[PDB]
């Protein structure tokens, strides 16, 4: 019966199966792909380097993908739509506003922000008639001014349209409390909202208090660590220094206190990457060959060998994104 959008169209709920709820087909930047698709080799390497990520992860049992890329990530729907039909995976687009926003967007008001994300949600994307599915905001800290709006216009977004919020913390200057009291501010409610980013942090007092609250943990960053690269300043930067069981055993923990109905993972993965340092996408791939494979694969055998009984197992990776996913 419920409906969510994807960028080949509206698909039942039902039907969205084993769901990573933070990916990005690319991480780039407003207009980059277009104007300067050699940086990634080209275009159609691009794609072909995509579909065979989601084919390897559909062939792990990963039916869809939530791609969290705003347009200031350099959000290509045309992209997604494509890869998607040929990896015969589900990609849901988003809407929101992520730390790299232009002059054009910074410049804007509440409401006129409210508007745009109103646009991607209910009118559809650029010309193409793709319609978000999910509202994609970010801090890194306390939140500037601009993030303020942004996430209000996100709260008036989900009220007018039921399509679900999701954040990009820093974890570890707990954002997502900052984030909580402005949400809840404008009366969204906190089952509409994901604090992402949040298995960067083993701080399970701040993780516990959302969970509490009724919030989407996101444990969404599993292959990151660069255990082994510490001389690689910018790997280290941002992968951290701690082993994706050391992330893994947050689900466990949540699940051990209660919270299995308020867990999200995925692997905040990607194909292309230009909005860091050159050849970082190398360094990812050599961490993890498995690209969005790796949760079916490592993480979630892993947390069967700790006594973690399907039937959870399933609530968490089937059950609660098509709750979080279903407009509400
Ligand atoms: C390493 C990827 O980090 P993000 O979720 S902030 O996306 C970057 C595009
Ligand atoms: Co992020
Ligand atoms: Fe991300």
């Amino acid at each position: 019966g419920d409906l969510i959008n994807t960028v080949r169209g509206p698909i039942p709920v039902s039907e969205a199966g084993f769901t990573l709820t933070h990916e990005h087909i690319c991480g780039s930047s407003a207009g980059f792909l277009r104007a300067w698709p050699e940086f990634f080799g080209s275009r159609k390497a691009l794609a072909e380097k995509a579909v065979r990520g989601l084919r390897h992860a559909r062939a792990a049992g990963v039916q869809t993908i939530v791609d969290v890329s705003t347009f200031d990530i350099g959000r290509d729907v045309r992209l997604l739509a494509e890869v998607s039909r040929a990896a015969d995976v589900h990609i849901v687009a988003a809407t929101g506003l992520w730390f790299d926003p232009p002059l054009s967007m910074r410049m804007r008001s509440v409401e006129e922000l409210t508007q745009f994300f109103l646009r991607e949600i209910q009118h559809g994307i650029e010309d193409t008639g793709i319609r978000a599915g999910i509202i994609k905001v970010a801090t890194t800290g306390k939140a500037t001014p601009f993030q303020e709006l942004v996430l209000r216009a996100a709260a008036r977004a989900s009220l007018a349209t039921g399509v679900p919020v999701t954040t990009h913390t820093s974890a570890s200057q707990r954002d997502g409390e900052q984030q909580a009291a402005i949400f809840e501010s404008e009366g969204l409610s906190p089952s509409r909202v994901c604090i992402g980013h949040s298995d960067d942090t083993d701080d399970l007092s701040y993780l516990t208090g959302l969970a509490a609250r009724g919030y989407l943990v996101g444990l969404d960053r599993m292959p990151y660590s660069a255990i082994g690269l510490e001389g690689n300043a910018s790997a280290l930067a941002l992968f951290g220094t701690r082993s994706w069981q050391t992330r893994a055993l947050l689900i466990k923990a949540l699940i051990d206190r209660g919270y299995k109905d308020r867990i999200l993972v995925s692997h905040d993965w990607l194909f292309g990457f230009s909005s860091y340092v050159t050849n970082i996408m190398d360094v990812m791939d050599r961490i993890n060959p498995d690209g969005m494979a790796f949760v079916p694969l490592r993480v979630i055998p892993f947390l069967r060998e700790k006594g973690v009984p399907p039937e959870t197992l399933a609530g968490v990776t089937v059950a609660n994104p098509a709750r979080f996913l279903s407009p509400t």
